[PDB]
RNA sequence: CGAGCUGGGUUCAGAACGUCGUGAGACAGUUCGGUCCCUAUCCGUCGCGGGCGCAGGAAAUUUGAGAGGAGCUGUCCUUAG
């Protein structure tokens, strides 16, 4: 039983350290998405949406 | 300056790459293809007429108020090595 709550408790772990990761690389993207607008081809809300 | 024209770029639907997302999809990116409608009423422009005026009716030649246009400049020689 301590090897089976190891191994989800590792496994959540996991999970939340890698979702976490990814919501970070998202976040990244978003303020430059947003500094990065607002400089030519298309006034600024086309990509203020993204 | 698209009721003057083009539509190459970007931001419609197809599709693909990189990348993100479990996902539909998305871009913090790139790539190929993609319907530019209208018989001009008025003003406004450019032209041409028709009426009347101008104290008679006519034919010609006109002054010019005013207005528009034009208004650029190279090089070579001489002066003179
Ligand atoms: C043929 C010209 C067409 O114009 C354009 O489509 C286009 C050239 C324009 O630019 C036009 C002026 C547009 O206006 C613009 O709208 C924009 C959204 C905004 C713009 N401004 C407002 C900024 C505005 O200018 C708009 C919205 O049209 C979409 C006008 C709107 C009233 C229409 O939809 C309009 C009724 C179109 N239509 C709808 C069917 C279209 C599908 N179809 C295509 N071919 C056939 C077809 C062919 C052969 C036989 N049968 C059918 C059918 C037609 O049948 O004819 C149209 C008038």
């Amino acid at each position: 039983k301590r090897l089976t709550q190891q191994r989800e408790y590792e496994k959540q772990q996991k999970m939340v350290e890698r979702i976490e990761a990814q919501m970070n690389g998202l976040a990244s993207w978003s303020e430059k998405a947003h500094a990065q607008s607002t400089k030519k081809e298309g006034f600024k809300e086309y990509h203020r949406v993204k």
